């Protein structure tokens, strides 16, 4: 009778059960993990999910042109900021409620980060096993990606087979909305190419840099593979996997009887007084969402004390949980195109420190080599960190990717499609946020979420650099061809604006990037982690954290790629323990 | 306990018949659902999404934490469009749980002016509906405590035949045991140095001058929402059903007559699990400005250029949604000396050549001679569809200010430790709209456009208003407790002119939240969308009795008017029910 029949929605069905593995959050990693662990009929799983199926709703979900209509709706969580320190507003954090998280209103962007980024969660992060040979093994086993046709090549597509899956689950290839290809792509191409910056580089194997078109998460007739539909939509029949859609999971049950607490079920519900409890044989498994598997810690008594005794929680681990929060800062330039730029077609320049800095590169490295200590002190101050000398280990392998891999620092990414638009944003942000519970009760949904958007003055120095370069490449080389004035910043902002202008002008015109991830890091207890190489959080049996809340460290790249690879990762780690606890 | 009596399963409701329907549990909803159940043979469902928060602890009940509970659950923050003046979207903080926004608001107790509710009569057609007896309404719906001693002391002033001491609404003067803060007395000399009059009882009908104010809250100092105030001590009705945590979805519509018929709703959460249930009298939809107009919109009741384009097919042709009418709201906050501590609030009630000052010359002229010119322009922005009776609306606000000189702006002071101002343009001549954007009401994808600051006269007047904020917080005795700007401060030059005021308040304000009109009850030729008993037209047993009725913003505090409105409309649709019988 189709998935939807298949999807809980009575508490009771499930209120006082045990199953094998409750994940709490269907969204990306949940869903791709729900999907592996019920491939063995023994194992039974339940996805707990505040959303519903959405999947099948129409264009506004499955056109990714139609991206950012969804925005505001019931599939938006739409999490508010404080009353943000740069400018004094708040700002709203887009993200997807509904079973595929928010693969369900994302922009489909299929690409990966730079080797030596991976690499360095071995060796700087203490995480055996996760470098990139061995990450990038589970991306092309989740991948089932599509060859560019001679159109799609024409307009500017390269694809390298061998650093693509063909034979995985989530379905990829170019968007393709069936008119002619934009000749606007070629020509940025061209206008980075006069500046000795490479072009056509596949995006999907180790080194982002340069102009290049890139796959999207779609199906070849371009409906959106959302990760409900590509791991969930095959396999809702099995018996052993359960989906329970329209609650929130509350916190997580704990047991003390034993030498060490132990996650035995979660509570969950939609308003204090009305909840109920479902039990876990072996593991929960918080996926959730960098901005709410943190909090679902502090409501079960995991995270620092300074925080909860204020609430009321008795503190049952002490951890710096939803410290290290890492999002980006996004701003816009916007130009007419004559008409024989007419077209789709999307690309995008992943720019490095140099390119990204210009005649500027001496002063900001300058900056790189002299202030990372006095940066750290003050993100601790802060509140973004509680470590000094565990940050500066981050901020100096940020300085080993700029000077000595030279990876991509910022990103401009074009849309064409009747404009030439750049939304543009600083990859590698020296800031670190917090997300922080404001009130023991769950279902308040009382939280304090602060990125803490350019209190770094390299953040800010490098987006204002950015985002003057697309200005600069908009009207230079072979896209003056296309060129038909600038619309944003337009009246807003003089048009010979020099970089202390846009640094003055970026605070009040830029948004978050929706890329948020480090509240709980995968990293040793001493360097300010939460969980260890299996996702496992210290101090804690039977729990672990699967989602963006782990990556201890930003990328070079969209995260879709490495986060499926994630999943998969961790869920080999979940099996292999199922085995032993037999 | 009245959590247990509330419903939370769909099935304990669906597929039944009550006699009345209440979409939305909020200050009309619960005020209505109350009156209606009085008589113990008629039955009442109402239908709330949030639930019950009257208990929740101080972040409810203590009028001194308000704005803590934004953003939260109990907060459905609306966000509006792309707003044009400054490219931004902004949040409208509205109350999701029994009580409505009585849960999350300010606590401000203060009625119109007589004029202006007059108008709702002589002008918007509605006969009945004048100061008198709205007024009359509203002495009934209250239960007021004269101040003490020492809150007179503070400069409070209570006219008591202005309020009834009998009713329901627990109202008297804000007291959180501290001082009073001798600012509030320096405002009324800083301004009665100018010619402006003190102390009047805004509960009076004349709202103009510097005054204290009455707060809903008992003597305890506990809030007085609606819930407390009209559902906790009936709950035990077995005629009042409560069902939380649902969203009335459309209004289910019978076509078997003549005329349309609403016989039940649709709720739920999520397309595909969706419930019936069915009304023997009529549907009442209470669910707010920013949302009764598009419960109306998905069951098929509002403009074919909206509905068709989505698949909806046109039942009733009315301008839904339509002349939505919010005001803008800015800051100015100064430091204090510790003199001036204590707690305190006051507010200005000022009029147009108050609030504009050397200006108002400039201002009377485009009040004088633009107002055909800023009606095509909203109409033209989708705000209204006829520019003629929109004029009338305008002439009627011209009307206000130069014959009655009613209050044009607020400027609302709060103490405790500061002296910071809230100031905002009572009289928007900009009018919005809401419309749906999608046919699944449980998508709640919709098109919330106030349009502030689309209309000259709009932002003239509110840059006007707040630069007299910081002008009178540094003038004659209030000069004695400053200790500098905090807000604007180095974001605005001290010395600023109006121009350079008008340049800096579309980046620097918020929404009042007090959004009125997307159902307005004036006639269908002016267009309206419901009569002078809260009937939309061409429709059968269907009314709309929230804040999306009122024609005209108001130079008040709304609470008064609106408990006013749903005991008028409850006892219309008690006297068709015995009249039918
Ligand atoms: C976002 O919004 C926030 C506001 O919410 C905003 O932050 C405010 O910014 C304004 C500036 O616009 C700033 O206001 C100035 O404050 C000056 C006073 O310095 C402070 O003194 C305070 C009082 O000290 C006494 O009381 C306290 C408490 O009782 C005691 O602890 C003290 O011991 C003492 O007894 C202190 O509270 C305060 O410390 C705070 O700030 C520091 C930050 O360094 C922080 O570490 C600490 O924790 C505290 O939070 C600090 O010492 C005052 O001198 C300024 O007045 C000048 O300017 C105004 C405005 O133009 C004029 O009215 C005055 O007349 C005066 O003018 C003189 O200087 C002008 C130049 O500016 C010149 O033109 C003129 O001719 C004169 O020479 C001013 O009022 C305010 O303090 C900030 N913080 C707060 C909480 O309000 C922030 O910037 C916004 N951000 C964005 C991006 O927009
Ligand atoms: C909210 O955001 C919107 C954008 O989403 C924004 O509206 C846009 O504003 C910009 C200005 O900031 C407008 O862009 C300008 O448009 C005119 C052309 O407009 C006419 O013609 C077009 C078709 O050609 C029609 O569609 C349109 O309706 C009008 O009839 C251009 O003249 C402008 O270009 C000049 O300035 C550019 C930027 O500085 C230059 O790059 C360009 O070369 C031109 O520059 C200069 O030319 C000479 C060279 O020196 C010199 O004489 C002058 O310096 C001149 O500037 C410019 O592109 C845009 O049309 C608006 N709408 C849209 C949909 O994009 C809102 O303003 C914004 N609101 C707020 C409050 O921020
Ligand atoms: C606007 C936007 C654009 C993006 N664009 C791109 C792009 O172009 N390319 C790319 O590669 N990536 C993109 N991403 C990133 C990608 O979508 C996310 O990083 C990825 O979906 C994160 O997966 P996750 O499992 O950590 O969380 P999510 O996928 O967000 O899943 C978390 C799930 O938990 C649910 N949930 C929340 N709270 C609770 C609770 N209390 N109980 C139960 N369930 C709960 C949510 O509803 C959601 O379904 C974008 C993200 C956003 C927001
Ligand atoms: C921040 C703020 C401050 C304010 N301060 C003051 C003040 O100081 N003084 C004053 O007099 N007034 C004040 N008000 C105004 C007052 O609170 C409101 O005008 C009044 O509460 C409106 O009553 P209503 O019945 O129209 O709607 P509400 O009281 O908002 O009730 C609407 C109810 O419907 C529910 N609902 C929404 N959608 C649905 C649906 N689809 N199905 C079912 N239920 C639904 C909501 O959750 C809510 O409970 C303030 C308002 C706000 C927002
Ligand atoms: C980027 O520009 C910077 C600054 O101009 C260059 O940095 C210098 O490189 C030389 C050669 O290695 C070093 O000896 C200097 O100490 C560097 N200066 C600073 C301030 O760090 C850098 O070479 C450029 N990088 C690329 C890839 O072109
Ligand atoms: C702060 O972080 C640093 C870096 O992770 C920690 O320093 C390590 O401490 C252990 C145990 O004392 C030593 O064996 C290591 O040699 C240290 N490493 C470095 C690089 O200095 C430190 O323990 C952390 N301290 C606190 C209080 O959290
Ligand atoms: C408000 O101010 C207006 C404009 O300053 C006043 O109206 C003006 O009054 C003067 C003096 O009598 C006349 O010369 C002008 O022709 C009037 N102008 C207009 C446009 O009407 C008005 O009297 C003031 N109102 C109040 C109540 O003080
Ligand atoms: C537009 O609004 C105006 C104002 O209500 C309406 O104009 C009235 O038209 C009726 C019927 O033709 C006349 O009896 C009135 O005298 C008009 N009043 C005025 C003041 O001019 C007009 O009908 C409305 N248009 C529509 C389509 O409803
Ligand atoms: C605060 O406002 C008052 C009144 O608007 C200003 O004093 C006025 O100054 C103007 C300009 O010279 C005169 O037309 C008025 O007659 C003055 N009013 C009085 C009562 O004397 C005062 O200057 C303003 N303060 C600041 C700092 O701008
Ligand atoms: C394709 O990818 C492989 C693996 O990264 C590499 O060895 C090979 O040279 C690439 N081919 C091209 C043409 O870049
Ligand atoms: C952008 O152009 C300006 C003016 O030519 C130049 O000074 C600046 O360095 C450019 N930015 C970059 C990153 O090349
Ligand atoms: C109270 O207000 C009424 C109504 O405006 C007025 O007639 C009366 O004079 C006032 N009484 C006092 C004592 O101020
Ligand atoms: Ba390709
Ligand atoms: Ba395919
Ligand atoms: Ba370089
Ligand atoms: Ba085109
Ligand atoms: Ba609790
Ligand atoms: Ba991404
Ligand atoms: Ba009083
Ligand atoms: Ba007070
Ligand atoms: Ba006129
Ligand atoms: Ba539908
Ligand atoms: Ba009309
Ligand atoms: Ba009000
Ligand atoms: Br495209
Ligand atoms: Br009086
Ligand atoms: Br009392
Ligand atoms: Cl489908
Ligand atoms: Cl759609
Ligand atoms: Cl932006
Ligand atoms: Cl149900
Ligand atoms: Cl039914
Ligand atoms: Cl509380
Ligand atoms: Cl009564
Ligand atoms: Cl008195
Ligand atoms: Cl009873
Ligand atoms: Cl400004
Ligand atoms: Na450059
Ligand atoms: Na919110
Ligand atoms: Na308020
Ligand atoms: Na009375
Ligand atoms: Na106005
Ligand atoms: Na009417």
């Amino acid at each position: 009778n189709g998935i939807e029949a298949s999807l809980l929605t009575d508490p009771k069905d499930v209120s006082g059960r045990t199953v094998d593995y409750i994940i709490a959050g269907g969204g990306l990693t949940g869903l791709t993990t729900a999907a592996r662990l019920t491939e063995n009929p023994n194992i039974s799983v339940l996805v707990i999910e505040s959303g519903s199926y959405e999947s099948d709703r129409g264009p506004i979900i499955e056109d990714l042109n139609a991206y950012g209509d969804i925005f505001g709706s019931s599939v938006d969580h739409a999490y508010e900021t404080v009353e943000l320190a740069t400018n004094n507003q708040t700002a709203l954090i887009r993200s997807g409620n509904g079973l595929g998280g928010s693969t369900l209103v994302n922009g489909g962007t299929w690409t990966r980060p730079h080797k030596a980024q991976v690499d360095s969660w071995e060796t700087v992060f203490g995480n055996e096993g996760w470098n990139w040979d061995n990450v990038a093994a589970y991306s092309l086993q989740a991948e089932r990606a599509r060859a560019p046709n001679a159109k799609q090549i024409a307009a500017g597509h390269y694809f390298n087979a061998s650093c693509h899956g063909v034979n995985g689950t989530v379905h990829a290839g170019p968007r393709d909305t069936g008119d002619d290809y934009s000749p606007i792509v070629k020509a940025l191409m061209s206008a980075v190419e006069d500046r000795g910056v490479p072009t056509k580089k596949d995006f999907g194997c180790g080194d982002p840099h340069g102009v290049s078109m890139f796959p999207n998460t779609l199906h070849e007739d371009q409906v959106r593979s959302d990760a409900a539909r590509e791991w969930l939509l095959p396999n809702y029949q099995r018996p052993n996997l359960q989906v329970l859609t329209g609650q929130y999971v509350g916190k997580v049950l704990l047991s003390q009887n034993g030498t060490t607490p132990r996650a035995v079920g979660v509570e969950f519900g939609t308003h204090k007084g009305n909840t109920h409890n479902v039990y876990a044989k072996h593991e929960v498994l918080l996926a959730a969402g960098s901005a709410v598997s943190p909090t679902i810690l502090e409501y079960s008594g995991i995270g620092m004390k300074s925080i909860l005794e204020p609430l009321g929680i008795d503190t049952v681990v002490d951890l710096p949980v939803g410290l290290n929060l890492q999002d980006q800062t996004t701003a816009t330039v916007r130009s007419r195109i004559t008409s024989a730029g007419a077209g789709q077609g999307q690309a995008a320049w992943f720019a490095t420190f140099n390119e990204t800095f210009g005649d500027y590169s001496e002063k900001a490295h300058e900056l790189l080599n002299t202030k990372l200590e006095q940066w750290a002190e003050e993100a601790v101050a802060r509140g973004g960190f509680h470590n000094t000398t565990a940050l500066l280990i981050q901020y100096e392998n940020y300085r080993d990717w700029i000077v000595n891999h030279n990876v991509a620092y910022s990103e401009l990414f074009l849309d064409t499609a009747g404009v030439a638009s750049f939304d543009v944003w600083d990859l590698l942000p020296f800031t670190r946020g917090y997300v922080h519970i404001l009130d023991k009760d769950p279902y308040l949904h009382h939280f304090a979420y602060d990125p803490q958007y350019f209190l770094n003055e390299l953040d800010l120095l490098g987006q204002a650099a950015a985002t003057q370069l697309a200005r600069n490449i908009s009207n230079s080389g072979a896209m003056q061809t296309y060129f038909a004035g600038e619309t944003i910043p337009g009246d807003n902002l003089a048009y010979d604006a020099d970089l202390s202008a846009w640094t003055e002008y970026i605070p009040y015109h830029f948004r978050p990037n929706y890329h948020g991830v480090g509240t709980c890091s995968m990293m040793p207890k001493e360097m300010g982690g939460v969980v260890d190489n299996a996702a496992r959080v210290y101090g804690v049996q039977g729990l672990r954290v699967i989602d963006g809340s782990i990556p201890p460290t930003q990328m070079s790249s969209h995260v879709m790629t490495v986060f499926y690879a994630m999943a998969l990762k961790i869920s080999d780690a979940i099996l292999e323990d199922y085995a032993s606890m037999q």
